[PDB]
């Protein structure tokens, strides 16, 4: 818990933890279908973890585009389920398994680590 | 609605629907491990739909078994959940994905009909 760590008058003490990664505690499927997708941004803002990130641009004669690609790092997405919401055009398929899977496929987190 | 030909003094009017199939209209996993099934018949008395079907048979010699086999009919299963609940020996697997798969797997209920 790493409160004799803070506690101690003379910082004698290291106390170490390595934490599970967020991706195993959480469970759920996300697609962007790029074509729909027409790049209005509100779902990279919206995202309160920013996993979702928009190749911006500015447009050209050869690339009249104001973007160029769109992508979600599943690393970071807790499928909390703002940007399909928000997509004025229904682009993001997305759901959250925890309810129906949770019991397996997220595993019970074990939390290691030493004291010196 | 159909209330025009509810009201109709002379039952003058006929009006045709087509409703969906219930299966349509539902989501979710069920399956019954029959080898664990000790047949006691306790799901079949609860599904609120009777989906279970229990092939009963007296015992002979040749045939040591108060039953055969054990179903679930998928048309009419709803996925309540009461089956796995009550089942003593846990032998049934059921998972229910309406809330978090229905925006996908759920149409949207279109009825057509006509009227004469
Ligand atoms: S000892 Fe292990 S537990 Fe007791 S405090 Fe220091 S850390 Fe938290
Ligand atoms: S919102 Fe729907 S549309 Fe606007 S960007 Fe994120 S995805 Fe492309
Ligand atoms: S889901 Fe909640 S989290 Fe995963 S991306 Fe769309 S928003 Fe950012
Ligand atoms: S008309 Fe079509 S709607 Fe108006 S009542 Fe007879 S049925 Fe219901
Ligand atoms: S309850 Fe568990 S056991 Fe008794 S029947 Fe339905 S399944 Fe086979
Ligand atoms: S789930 Fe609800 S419905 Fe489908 S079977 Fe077990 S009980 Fe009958
Ligand atoms: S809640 Fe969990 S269970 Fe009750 S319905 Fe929506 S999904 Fe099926
Ligand atoms: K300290
Ligand atoms: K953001
Ligand atoms: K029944």
């Amino acid at each position: 818990c790493k409160a004799c760590e803070t506690a101690c008058p003379q910082d004698a003490i290291t106390i170490t933890r390595e934490l599970p990664e967020r991706k195993d505690l959480v469970t759920g499927e996300i697609e962007i279908d790029k074509d729909t997708c027409i790049y209005c941004g509100m779902c990279e803002e919206m995202c309160p973890v920013d996993a979702i990130e928009i190749d911006h641009q500015t447009p050209s004669s050869a690339s009249p585009v104001v973007a160029t690609d769109i992508r979600v790092d599943e690393d970071k997405c807790v499928h909390c389920g703002i940007c399909k919401r928000i997509c004025p055009v229904d682009a993001i398929m997305q759901v959250c398994r925890i309810c129906p899977y949770g019991e397996y496929e997220i595993k019970t987190p074990e939390v290691t680590g030493t004291s010196y």
